[PDB]
């Protein structure tokens, strides 16, 4: 198979107060090595920080003898798209410092590997694409509203789509939300797919970094 | 995920004692904003510290205590006070403070005029007056009169749940012992002039 520019380094640790599991995302063999370093350490910096925070919190709660069970931090990587000229993946920061369940927050990375650049949604589509996207999501919520909070629609209208976490796939754009914003924790983390052709009209940047073959 | 941190440090000898709580933005896409903002606030906290030192350099040990007070941290927006307490044995501690309200999303440091319309002034003054009324004993008698003639848009302020917090220094509205007056003008009552 072809040389791969992305890898995940796994590693865990444990003791009687905390369980640490880490999936470190790393770019390698990039045409631009300075880009690869700043990216790799930047994301590595955030992981160590998240992890040392969930540790110091397990330490204190235990020190103040109020920990009832072992706490845990679980950072996992989920690749949505792995192509030659593009990479899209999520980093999930899970934590359980008590309670019936833990808290999960995440970050998305949409990397144009051709030009070595991290893209945000407003880099790919024009602002005027917003109404189209919200309308889509709203239809998508009403299709099975029984799964969302009745005020979900209202938040999508309030929401700044252009600052929302998202991933990319050859099939389309995937807008992602956390728990509690649009639905109960039981519903899970809402992701809304948006076919490319439905927003093709508002592109400012390529759809060809996605096609692995021009033939 | 944190985007702000407060680095705490101190140094103490026989002439002066120092405590510095330094605010710092971190992990912002806006690289330039992140360092321009951190170098500036640091430079002031540095200027402030040296002055107190140059002076110290003596009937007692002088001081300098810089502390950061976060009122709202939520990424996309941050609001906090930077308190500059000093002292040269004046039987009392002199304190002046600076507030910071940042649109982390649009990387802009906000001033009051850059938020609400001047039409909220009276509603805000009313609210504040209604509050001084309920504690009049902490405030000077002529205080309500100063609230009436005050220029709210040129006042230090912070944000938090509940709403806008207009802040005053010592003596302006009450004797030192009352502390530095604050007034939380609930959001509901002013989101119209937003």
């Amino acid at each position: 198979l072809r040389m791969k520019v992305f890898e995940i380094v796994k590693s865990s640790t444990e003791n009687e107060i905390v369980r640490i599991h880490v999936e470190l995302p790393r770019l390698k063999y990039l045409k631009d090595s300075n880009f690869e370093e700043k990216f790799n350490s930047e994301v590595e910096e955030k992981i160590k920080k998240f992890v040392n925070e969930v540790k110091g919190i397990a330490q204190e709660d235990h020190d103040k003898d109020v920990q009832h069970t072992p706490y845990e931090a679980y950072v996992s990587v989920d690749v949505r798209y792995e192509g030659k000229d593009f990479l899209s993946f999520v980093v999930y920061y899970y934590q359980f410092t008590g309670g019936a369940h833990g808290i999960t927050f995440f970050e998305t990375y949409n990397i144009d590997l051709k030009n070595s650049k991290v893209l945000k949604l407003y880099d790919i589509i024009k602002e005027e694409a917003e109404d189209t996207i919200k309308s889509n999501i709203l239809k998508q919520i009403e299709q099975n509203n029984t799964d969302f909070f009745p005020d979900a629609p209202m938040n999508i209208l309030k929401d700044d789509i252009f600052s929302r976490e998202f991933t990319i796939s050859k099939d389309g754009l995937i807008i992602m939300y956390p728990h509690y914003d649009l639905a109960p924790y039981a519903s899970g983390m809402p992701e809304f797919v948006i076919p490319w052709n439905v927003i093709e009209k508002f592109l400012k940047y390529d759809i060809l970094s996605l096609l692995k073959e021009g033939h």
